[PDB]
């Protein structure tokens, strides 16, 4: 059977490995670089933009994750993992992996004003998905090449593109596991397609 990751340099990563397995799947806290091998697909949880950052450096990921993803192995950004694997605005500081072609800023709002839920409408998903938005970054564009899974009040909240997939909510906060398993159906069919 397939056998998501989790990066684990930061943030909770508990709820996305319950969620795996909820969908019938191995779960791998990936902390260490060489255990991308071990996987069949990834999931960058965020939490912190700039924290994960620096820790991915000091740890020698950066690389190993654009290996990853030449392999063809699917990445699911949530949340600050989204910042990782997109660009950021125009002239923006230091970019990241730079793999999902949308522009992504980060959270604005104060502490006491920044988290709220909100049902979605999920391509793929048929009744309604609760979306658990904190400090959710906010995807300021997004390339003819990606496809809008769904959308709030205008914004783009989540995005896929070929093996890359992005959401700016928090999909493992909840009960309902159909995101990841939109990942989980993903990363079977890169197993179906990867000669090994």
């Amino acid at each position: 059977m397939l056998t998501i990751g989790v990066l684990g340099l930061q943030g909770a990563v508990r709820e996305h490995i319950h969620a795996i397995e909820a969908c019938g799947a191995a779960g791998l806290v990936v902390k260490r670089p060489e255990q991308l091998n071990e996987v069949d697909g990834l999931i960058l949880p965020g939490g912190e933009s700039t924290t994960m950052r620096r820790l991915i450096d000091t740890y020698q990921f950066m690389e190993p994750l654009r290996e990853f993803a030449a392999q063809g192995k699917p990445m699911f950004g949530t949340c600050a993992g989204l910042i990782i694997l997109a660009k950021e605005i125009a002239g923006s500081d230091n970019p990241h992996l730079g793999l999902l072609n949308v522009v992504v800023e980060r959270n604005s709002f104060g502490r006491q004003v920044d988290s709220f839920e909100a049902d979605l409408t999920i391509k793929g998903l048929d009744e309604p998905f609760t979306g658990v938005f904190i400090r959710a970054p906010h995807i300021l564009e997004a390339g003819e090449n990606v496809e809008v899974l769904s959308e709030h009040n205008g914004r783009i909240v989540a995005a896929k593109q070929g093996q890359f997939l992005g959401c700016s909510f928090h999909p493992e906060l909840t009960e309902d596991h159909r995101v990841t398993q939109l990942f989980v159906e993903m990363v079977e069919e890169y197993k179906q397609k990867a000669l090994v």
